[PDB]
């Protein structure tokens, strides 16, 4: 309830450049860039993305929305919006990760990964997911590759809410989500737990040779993703509870900051690790 100082900026097209394609996901193409600021005499380096068109009816109407949103946040594992361009097409300017997704930096590092890292990301995601739901904003695809690395121990969430305005991801998504469109943070605690499995099973692919198509029912079944070897049972309980039919039954996101926290206090007991000691 304090007042809310964040600047939103509305970007001239000939205040930032794209310089190098970094990559592309299901929301637009991601460049390296310059922030250039109208007549201020700095350039900033700075990630750019394009957006796709939208499959949604009322996407223009609720672009700013989206925009004001990502302005907004103040919270340490969430990112923020530098910027925002809007033309012919929509482009969303931000900081520059040079340590890219956690997904990538789990697979890229493996060898090297112990147990305090594994612990202290889940609680900073867990952070960050509840600030989005103390905004009363769902993310509708929370991910390891939605994760960005500020440092090692320092990671941040990106891409809330573009689901929605973009208009699927069926192997994160909570059972109601692929069955009935329901979408509110319960099915992000699902997503959460996924999550969790990307980080401890060092970015396997979840699911990986069941296809899309037949994850409801698998689902329906009683079929869940499997306890990673690193995994102590207390830590893997979590993820299944993640995991619920009854969205009602899942934890939420500060009970997981709760839960997660007290097992970073000593990590070794709780994730079991090659060359951890
Ligand atoms: C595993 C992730 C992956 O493969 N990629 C492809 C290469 C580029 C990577 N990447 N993406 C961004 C980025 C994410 C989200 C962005 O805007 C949406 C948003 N979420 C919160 C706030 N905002 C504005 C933007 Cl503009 C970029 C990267 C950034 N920002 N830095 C480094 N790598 C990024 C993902
Ligand atoms: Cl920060
Ligand atoms: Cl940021």
């Amino acid at each position: 309830e304090a007042p809310n100082q964040a600047l939103l900026r509305i970007l001239k097209e000939t205040e930032f450049k794209k310089i190098k394609v970094l990559g592309s996901g299901a929301f637009g193409t991601v460049y390296k860039g310059l922030w250039i600021p109208e007549g201020e005499k700095v350039k900033i380096p700075v990630a750019i993305k394009e957006l796709r068109e939208a499959t949604s009816p009322k996407a223009n109407k609720e672009i700013l929305d989206e925009a004001y949103v990502m302005a907004s946040v103040d919270n340490p594992h969430v990112c923020r919006l530098l910027g925002i361009c809007l033309t012919s097409t929509v482009q969303l300017i931000m900081q520059l990760m040079p340590f890219g997704c956690l997904l990538d930096y789990v697979r890229e590092h493996k060898d090297n990964i112990g147990s305090q890292y594994l612990l202290n990301w889940c609680v900073q995601i867990a952070k960050g997911m509840n600030y989005l739901e103390d905004r009363r904003l769902v993310h509708r695809d929370l991910a390891a590759r939605n994760v960005l690395v500020k440092t090692p121990q320092h990671v941040k969430i990106t891409d809330f809410g573009l689901a929605k305005l973009l208009g699927v991801p069926i192997k994160w998504m909570a059972l109601e989500s692929i069955l009935h469109r329901i979408y509110t943070h319960q099915s992000d605690v699902w997503s959460y737990g996924v999550t969790v499995w990307e980080l401890m099973t060092f970015g396997s692919k979840p699911y990986d040779g069941i296809p899309a198509s037949e994850i409801s029912s698998i689902l329906e079944k009683g079929e869940r993703l499997p306890q990673p070897p690193i995994c102590t049972i207390d830590v893997y309980m979590i993820m299944v509870k993640c995991w619920m039919i009854d969205a009602d039954s899942r934890p939420k996101f500060r009970e997981l900051i709760i839960e997660f926290s007290k097992m970073a206090r000593d990590p070794q007991r709780y994730l079991v690790i090659q060359g951890d000691e």
